[PDB]
């Protein structure tokens, strides 16, 4: 399987921090890389557990994060979406 670990569906950050963004993959194969995407856009990858990407200076709005682990064999593995949501000041 490939989880995110952190952020948490649902968690609220503020404009302009970094949205740390970690991954687990449990597989037999062997991994080439996980992908982190924000809905369709790719925001990097990862060839290196654990496995992480960061949105850098993250713009307000809602993103929906997602995993994807691409093994040896090409076979790609996803992620639930972790929807965050980014304002200009969280209580
Ligand atoms: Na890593
Ligand atoms: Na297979």
């Amino acid at each position: 399987m490939v989880t995110i670990d952190s952020p948490v569906a649902g968690e609220r950050f503020e404009a302009g921090k970094d949205i740390n963004i970690s991954a687990t993959v449990k597989s037999k194969t062997p991994v080439s890389k996980v992908e982190f995407y924000n809905g369709d856009t790719l925001i990097s990858s990862d060839t290196t557990a654990p496995y992480t990407a960061k949105i850098t200076g993250a713009a307000v709005g809602a993103y929906n994060l997602k995993a994807v682990a691409v093994l040896s064999d090409g076979r790609r593995i996803e992620s639930p979406v972790t929807p965050v949501l980014v304002k200009v000041i969280v209580l």
